[PDB]
RNA sequence: AUUGAAAGUUGUAGUAUGCGGUCCUUGCGGCUGAGAGCACUUCAGGAGUUGCCCGCG
């Protein structure tokens, strides 16, 4: 019933989540700034990040496709 | 069940099409491994020796 489920997924060579496109023709990817630690030092950096509302939307989508 | 609650930045799209690393080109011509050269010089198969011994067509 209540389940929790974390971990690491690789995945590559993917579009997913594009940043609302462009207007000359150049479509870019979420972006999302991660502070980390870089020997004594507090880096950033910016690495792509799939948000929650398209794994939301998707498993809607699951459920209603197994639920027919 | 937090001013949170519902939510695809979504769907369709070939950097693609024709385009000879191409045509001519001797690793070519001349060139004595040749001339001189004793397997030569010395040399006994050699020295001894009863077909031996008996004999009535």
């Amino acid at each position: 019933m209540y389940v929790r489920i974390s971990g690491r997924i690789r995945l590559n060579a993917h579009s997913l989540n594009a940043q609302g496109g462009g207007g000359t023709n150049y479509i870019e990817i979420t972006k999302t700034k991660v502070t980390v630690r870089t020997e004594n030092g507090w880096t950033v950096v910016e690495v792509p990040a799939i948000t929650g509302n398209m794994l939301k939307h998707w498993h809607f989508v699951g459920f209603v496709d197994y639920f027919k």
